[PDB]
This record gives C-alpha cells, sequence and structure tokens, in this order.
C-alpha cells in the first residue's frame, strides 16, 4: 500500500515495483539460497518509449513474474538489460530475459565470472569500465565501475534526469549490521570504493542498495562503517 515491499511481504514468484522518481522505478523478488530467504532489488529506467532494466529478479521464474509485471504497471517494451555483478541475484533470468527480446549486457569481467561460476551469461560486454573509476553512458544511465568491493566486478548505476544512485550489492540498506555474502568481496578495498562513489555522485538524492531500503546518501557511508566494523 505505497511503502517500500520488504521480504516477508513478497512471497518467492512474485515481483512488486516501486516508484522512485519520473520514469525510474526499482523491482523487488524474493528468493531461497541456502535455506533462508532474501529479498532483492533492480532498477527499471524510462528510455524514450522502451525501458531499460538493471538486474534480474533473482532466478527464472522471477525474472519472467518481474516481465509480466511491467507490462501490466507500465506496458513499454524492456530492450536491453544490464547485470551490475556475476552472482545469481544479477544474471538469474538472463536467459529468460534474452529469449524475450530483451538484450543483455554485462562488464567482461562479470561475463566470465558467470561463465567460471555456472551462473547465466549476458550476451554483450560493456567495454570502457575495467578501471576504477570508469564511466560510460548507457541509454538514460551512467554505468560507474567504483573499484572492488562485494565483488571484483560490481558496477553502480545513476540516473541523472532524476539523482538517482543505484549502488547494487556495493550498498547496503540502513538496517545492516553485517556486510552480507562477502565470499567474493574485498572488505580491505570496498570502503575506498566506496568513497569513490560518494566523489562521482555527491549530488545523488535516492541511493538504492542492492537488498533492502532505499534511502539518502547515508547508506554510502553506512556501508563503509559497516564493511570496516566487519573486517575489524
Ligand atoms: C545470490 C548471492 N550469492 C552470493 O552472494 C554467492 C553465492 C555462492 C558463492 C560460492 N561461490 C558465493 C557468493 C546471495 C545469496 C544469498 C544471500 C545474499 C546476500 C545477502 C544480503 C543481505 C543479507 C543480510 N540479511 C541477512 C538475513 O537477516 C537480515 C539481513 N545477507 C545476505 C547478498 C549480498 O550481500 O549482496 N547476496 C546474496
Ligand atoms: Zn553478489
Ligand atoms: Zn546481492
Amino acid at each position: 500500500s505505497g511503502e517500500y515491499p520488504t521480504v516477508n511481504e513478497i512471497p518467492v514468484g512474485e515481483v512488486r515495483l516501486y516508484q522512485i522518481a519520473d520514469g525510474v522505478w526499482s523491482h523487488i523478488a524474493t528468493q531461497s539460497f541456502d535455506g533462508a530467504v532474501y529479498p532483492s532489488n533492480g532498477l527499471i529506467v524510462r528510455d524514450g518509449d522502451e525501458l531499460l532494466l538493471i538486474d534480474t529478479a533473482w532466478g527464472a521464474k522471477n525474472t519472467a513474474a518481474l516481465l509480466a509485471e511491467i507490462e501490466k504497471q507500465i506496458g513499454l517494451p524492456v530492450t536491453r538489460a544490464v547485470s551490475t555483478h556475476f552472482h545469481d541475484d544479477r544474471v538469474g533470468g538472463v536467459d529468460v530475459l534474452r529469449a524475450a527480446g530483451v538484450a543483455t549486457y554485462a562488464s567482461p569481467s562479470t561475463r566470465r565470472l558467470a561463465e567460471a561460476e555456472g551462473n547465466e551469461i549476458p550476451t554483450h560486454s560493456l567495454e570502457g569500465l575495467s578501471s576504477s573509476g570508469d564511466a560510460v553512458r548507457f541509454g538514460p544511465v551512467e554505468l560507474f565501475y567504483p573499484g572492488a568491493a562485494h565483488s571484483t566486478d560490481n558496477l553502480v548505476v545513476y540516473v541523472p534526469s532524476a539523482n538517482v544512485l543505484y549502488g547494487g550489492c556495493a550498498v547496503h540498506e540502513l538496517s545492516s549490521t553485517s556486510a552480507g555474502n562477502v565470499a567474493d568481496a574485498d572488505l580491505a578495498e570496498w570502503p575506498t570504493s566506496v568513497e569513490r562513489i560518494q566523489k562521482h555522485y555527491p549530488e545523488a538524492e535516492v541511493v538504492i542498495p542492492g537488498h533492502g531500503l532505499p534511502g539518502g546518501l547515508d547508506l554510502l557511508q553506512h556501508t563503509a562503517n559497516v564493511v570496516k566494523a566487519h573486517k575489524n
């Protein structure tokens, strides 16, 4: 009923959308992993009379449900998708997207990691993102590589028309106590990568984490704090 939707409010397999700004939505789905249930976010950005998707809904059936929810709520075609790192909450569902006419993209680093891990593999490589601080335009967004954080390949996404920063899994929600799933993380570089984001996007008005509730710029400092403490 208008609040940001939380894990126990979304059965696994349904998807909900949340309007962030004009022409910007998040998508929220839930999935089981190792016997626990988790929410996850992605982004939808209006691209004229088409849509750009950022990240899958964490699984094939969830991603099919995402496409149906988009058709119901927005009614414009998803033509392109970007996955922001190689984990299944970002790429699981790419094969569904590719069979639904969506052109799928990720950095070469993400594509290599996804292939090696046995995850679904976006079709197209995003060059120009291999060095920390790199940025490229992609439709109505800017893609930014902040350096290693949650993963070595993690990208963040900025929507300049709305000053929306989508941090993906490099950014945690304000209630976070822990750095989340850190198996592929660089805890030592993560704060430096967050500082890069802070420096590059000082006008961000909304910050969206990979999992959990959006907020403002404080999510960036909170993330640095929690990762440093975790490492400690
Ligand atoms: C899909 C992703 N697979 C990996 O990561 C992965 C998988 C396999 C291998 C081994 N080669 C290596 C890594 C993932 C799964 C489950 C939870 C998460 C989380 C996550 C997010 C938030 C929290 C915190 N909540 C815990 C419950 O109580 C409330 C707070 N815990 C975990 C993330 C993430 O942090 O991005 N990713 C996940
Ligand atoms: Zn991840
Ligand atoms: Zn994640």
